[PDB]
Parts: structure tokens; C-alpha cells; sequence
């Protein structure tokens, strides 16, 4: 379980490099915004003050969201479950 | 399992097929920014950028949200579940 | 099933039309553009095309949101798996 | 049950007075206004009315949006199941 949470956690963390990488490159964004973008991006926020503008960029961020929905809110779950969770309930028991 | 993914893909392209004619037909977008919004909208993310200005648009979209957000979700939870998943633990074990 | 969806689809109309005549009234919005903007938001699309300027439309949707995303979602979830599923299986086999 | 809920209830509350108390300071909003940027961002409506300009803004909101989200919904689901639902069957039986 501790196993499930670094592979998801390595896992996300690739994804949102290649993000960064990508709208950097094609759509010109600094890569703080482009790391910034892909994280609006992927966990459905999606402010719109970053957007891509390019075909490229907007045939590379449909099969983005496909592939990266999935794992992103695999990892929120797992880190609310496994490890939010356990320390909250830590928080309730003095020792 | 793979008929329960190939009959989800075939429905997920098919509704994206219906958005991207009727944003290009009734709201005027290019075919690729129909088909971008049409995604960006059934997946929740919802930028902005691009948006119904007709009200016919209006109606639709309430329309097209309320018919197309279990279907391509559906889809991502096995894409995710059926396919990334096992590709993710074959690559754990080499052969 | 069958009066579990009617019970929620009743449920959804009768928040839609919470939320329109709210923001018609205080924000000022036409009808359309308010149940449009109510169903953007409690789906969490939320496109920015319309959002509230006043303090009293502001704190209104955070309440709205609370209350109706888990109602929307109910909704949604049993027309996918109690209306959909059983009409797109029906359709794999000719009478 | 209702304990769940109320722990559930105070976490959220102390989440979104975290994003109030930054929000205000680091990028100038108003009080309610971080407040109301919180809410859109955690439950991911993100209308983009508000939105981070500072570097500082875009690494918290990465951050608080991956701690927030399965905060948020699990009291939108509790509130769903164990307070909401049980209150609509009540209505249907007079007494
Ligand atoms: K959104
Ligand atoms: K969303
Ligand atoms: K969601
Ligand atoms: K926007
Ligand atoms: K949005
Ligand atoms: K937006």
C-alpha cells in the first residue's frame, strides 16, 4: 500500500513532466506555467488563463487528458485514503 | 474486458463526433476546435477559451454534458483500470 | 430503479431552477444564460463565460455548489448505468 | 456517522480558511473573494475569474488543489449519503 502510493506518486510525477516539457516547447509557456497548466489541466480544474493555442497543442492535450485523468485522480484517492487519512486519525489519539 | 473497452471506445468517438459537427455546423468553430471543445467540455475541464454564444449552443451543451459525462468517464475508468494498469505491472517484470 | 430516477430527476429540475431564478434575479442574467450557467457550474465545467460579480452571487454559489454537485452527480451516475447501459445493451441484439 | 461528518465538516473549513488567509495576502484579493477563488478550485468548477499572477500563487494552488480535492469530496459525498438523503426520504413519509 505504501508500494501502490510511490509507483502512483513516480507515475504522476512523469506525467506532469512530460506536460511541462510539451506546452513549454510547442506553446511557448515558462515552465513554472506549463507545470502550473498541466495540473489545472489534468485535475479538471481548468482556469483558461492558460490555453493552447496551437493544433498541436490542442491535439496533444485531448490525448493528455485521456491518458492522464486516470492516474492523477488514482494518486489523489490513494494519497486521501493511505495517507491523509491515517494521520488524521493519528491526530485524534495522544500518546 | 476488452469488449466492454472496444464498445466504450466506439461510443466515446461517436459522441465526439455528434459535438464536433454541431460546434462547427451551429457555432461556427473549425472542425479540430469543435472536437477540442467537445472534449474539454465532457471531461469536466472546461478552459473557456472556447463556448456557446448561440443559444441553440446553450441548449445543446446542457444537453450534450448531461448525456456525455458517464459515458467518456466510464471510458477513462477502464482505459485506466484494463489497460494502463496491466501495461504498468508488466513493466515491472522482465521476460 | 425506475422511481429512484424519477425521484433524482426530479430532484436535478427542481435545483436547476433554484439556481436560475437566483441568478437571473440578482445577477442579472437572462433565463437561458442562467440555467446554462447553473448546469455549467453544479458539472463542474465552468467555462467562465458567466460568473457571478455581485458578493451575494458569490457566496449563493458556494453554497449551490456544495449542495447540488452530489445530487447532479447522482442523477448522472443512474442515468448512465439505469437508462444507457441497458438501452445501448438492447440495441447488440435484434428482435 | 455523524461524527464522520463532523470531522469531515471542520477539516473543510480549516482548508478553506487556509486558501482565504493566502489567497488574500500573496495574491491581494479580497476576503471573500479568496474565499469563493477556494471553493471553485477545490470542488474543480474554475471559472478563471480568479487566478493566480504570482509564482508563489501557482506553486500553493498546485499543491492545495492535489491536499484539497479529496478533502472536499469526501464532505460533498458525506453530505451527500448521511445528510441530504436520509432528509429526502423523510419528506416522502408523513407523519
Ligand atoms: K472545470
Ligand atoms: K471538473
Ligand atoms: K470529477
Ligand atoms: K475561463
Ligand atoms: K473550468
Ligand atoms: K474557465
Amino acid at each position: 500500500k505504501d508500494k501502490e502510493f510511490q509507483v502512483l506518486f513516480v507515475l504522476t510525477i512523469l506525467t506532469l513532466i512530460s506536460g511541462t516539457i510539451f506546452y513549454s516547447t510547442v506553446e511557448g509557456l515558462r515552465p513554472i506555467d506549463a507545470l502550473y497548466f498541466s495540473v489545472v489541466t489534468l485535475t479538471t480544474v481548468g482556469y483558461g488563463d492558460f490555453s493552447p493555442q496551437t493544433d498541436f497543442g490542442k491535439i496533444f492535450t485531448i490525448l493528455y487528458i485521456f491518458i492522464g485523468i486516470g492516474l492523477v485522480f488514482g494518486f489523489i484517492h490513494k494519497l486521501a485514503v493511505n495517507v491523509q487519512l491515517p494521520s488524521i486519525l493519528s491526530n485524534l489519539v495522544p500518546r
